[PDB]
């Protein structure tokens, strides 16, 4: 039996371009979102986004390697250095071949396709980029840090849309549980603020349109919520067996104890009103670290602001913590941040094991009028404080009906 | 401890339709390498791949529904059906929780990204069809088999490029193992046969230019090769634990005994000249099954027909095999198939069990003249007939250095 505890936590987002930042970000209640003035959103239905700001990676990344990897990658590699730096761990030779990563995103390098096909549109194939493929897929994150550090161990993708970031980082464990990894560097990167990211997700009306307050438009909950409101981020954390780390000394954040997967077997955008996949994941998580429902404080839900999705959720609490249900804390910090798809799961994990440190839990801001049949506590308008809690449970429920859940403990 | 057969198997191809038809023009040294015809390749450097042909799916999805999905998913489904069917699995209310998917692609939904975003840059973002998202995301034909069959087990979409195919089945292993779920449809779709798709290779020079003759254009291991071949398809296995197939008397066509992982930390994508990374997965999935390199039979390499990949794999199997180097048979089936990308490592796993059943290995067509540093039975031109053969090793190591490598065994 092999135990795995977080050692390093590293990200970008709207809020914050460190860890600490972001996290006093969103204790405050600020909110990241912002008009988006990289493309003209004049024909749009959403003209605002959770964007990441003043972002800097020269030091890191130079410009002649900026040019092969969309942002996403650079936000991914970025994160990743700072989960690496914080970690305190030295590669070595005898180490390489038991670290790797678990590293994935929804939708991959948008902004890098739509250059190339507009290229290609007015130029023919000749005018394609070479650095095409490398730049725009989905494992090239992992590809671009396995290479920088030299990670010799496992290395992995999983891509499915919002549950991504929590899937990566239980899938790290369950590889470190089994031996095939000592050290896993896992999370998810995104960056589709891209016209046909925008664009697309508006075509299924699926965003929110909110242009007078663009701030106010991310309301999971809400009575006035019109959908979801895009961001671009990504978090990332170092993940390692007890004794490893426990040996070497490390920052020792938290463990990983349970993880919970499920399908909806429903529809491809929509939640069944139920919310039955999402309890199933609940409920595996649960069985998989063997607490019952009342041991856990504090939810990081899934929570993006949609109609249908936010009450699913909602009934989905409801019939796992039953009793507990008015007990139990349960927040979106998408209020703040919006929804970063593939890396929401990364970063609200890292939320969650921050509110185990500090013992306290970000609020679900623009909380206003709870919908008609909601009785929980949403921890709606200010950070709250706790005093006694070892576990947190963080959701993510996807497009595809694709559930996850993962569950923390103190130590 | 719970074993894990194999008991479906389902595919399209470009020499065929079926598992069956594929498998008996493989063993026929059959080409399934075409001119491409579906757009202008006037100013294409590569003008050729390896098409899936004569496609019907209306039995199984309706031209209503084929449009909200890219020809990758409506492949991926397709085969998923027939693995289904070949399974002989009845889906119940007390079963549908322990049944789930684990099925990836390496670039998802090319065709599509390209149509809607030409919609895009000559209509705006109101002629983005609403079903931009869920058509071309990489998780949606895991999303469409769920649904479907009522599916509520664990879903995941492993995305890595060339080893898709392998680290999708071994992680459905890895869950059925874990206790998560007792059968998983397993494997990959692909279909980057696009515009983007043989621009974006042929940009990178990785693609062959032999244009005068198509079907001699993948060569692996020969003098003459001049880069990879692009080809279609998806591979689509049932797995499933082995006390629970053998209660209901399922068709078993193997056990899946092993599973390695490795990262090359060298370049985004080419591998190093000594094969590390691809020795060292192999080394790992020998030591995951507890066998050596002398009980393995048959090698269906990665084998893409590059100068630099070819290499190193071969040098890599000298490593691992040593003294059995010249008694082990190793074939690359992409002298005929062609690169399928994420659905590569899906479809050679089920060549590399059909030859446990019919005790035959197919050939590397095409080999003419071996590298000069080449000193292994390629199974040069004609499948050979093999006798007392208990395992097969299928090798997939692709871009990003994301390397896997599965191990079969007949039962």
């Amino acid at each position: 039996k092999r135990r795995v505890v977080v050692t390093g936590l590293g990200m970008l987002s709207p809020v914050g371009n460190t860890v600490e930042s972001t996290w006093k970000a969103l204790l405050a209640g600020q909110s990241g979102i912002s008009l988006i003035d990289h493309f003209d959103t004049s024909a749009y239905a959403t003209k605002f986004a959770g964007l990441v700001k003043d972002f800097n990676c020269e030091d890191i990344i130079s410009r002649k390697e900026q040019r092969k990897m969309d942002a996403f990658i650079q936000y991914g590699i970025v994160a990743g250095v700072q989960a690496m730096q914080d970690s305190g761990l030295e590669i070595t030779e005898e180490n390489a071949t038991r670290i790797g990563a678990a590293i994935g995103s929804g939708i991959g390098g948008l902004g890098l396709i739509e250059e190339n096909h507009t290229s290609l549109m007015n130029g023919g194939p000749r005018k394609i980029s070479p650095f095409f493929v490398p730049s725009t897929i989905v494992n090239m994150v992992a590809g671009h840090l396995t290479i920088m550090y030299g990670l010799r161990g496992p290395s992995i993708s999983i891509a499915t849309a919002c549950t991504s970031g929590v899937h990566n980082i239980g899938h790290a464990a369950r590889i470190i549980a089994y031996g095939d990894a000592d050290v896993m560097v896992a999370g998810g990167a995104e960056k589709a603020s891209t016209p046909l990211g925008v664009g697309g997700f508006g075509a299924a009306r699926a965003l929110s349109t909110r242009n007078d307050n663009p701030q106010a438009a991310s309301r999971p909950w809400d009575k006035e919520r019109d959908g979801f409101v895009l961001g671009d981020g990504a978090g990332m954390l170092v993940l390692e067996e007890y004794e490893h780390a426990k040996k070497r000394g490390a920052k020792i954040y938290a463990e990983l104890v349970g993880f919970g997967m499920s399908s909806d077997a429903y529809h491809m955008t929509s939640p069944p009103e139920n919310g039955a996949g999402a309890a199933l994941a609940m409920a595996n998580a649960l069985r998989d670290a063997g607490i019952e429902a009342s041991q856990i404080g504090y939810v990081n839900a899934h929570g993006t602001s949609t109609p249908a999705g936010d009450k699913a959720e909602a009934q989905a609490v409801k019939t796992i913590f039953g009793e507990a249900a008015s007990r139990v804390l349960v927040s979106s910090t998408k209020s703040m941040t919006g929804h970063l798809l593939g890396a929401a799961g990364a970063v609200e994990s890292i939320y969650s094991i921050l509110a185990l440190r500090d013992q306290a839990v970000p609020p679900t801001i623009n909380l206003d009028n709870p919908d008609e049949g909601c009785d929980l506590d949403f921890v709606p308008h200010e950070a709250r404080q706790v005093s006694g809690m070892e576990y947190t449970l963080c959701n993510s429920f996807g497009f595809g009906g694709t559930n996850g859940s993962l569950i923390f403990k103190k130590i």
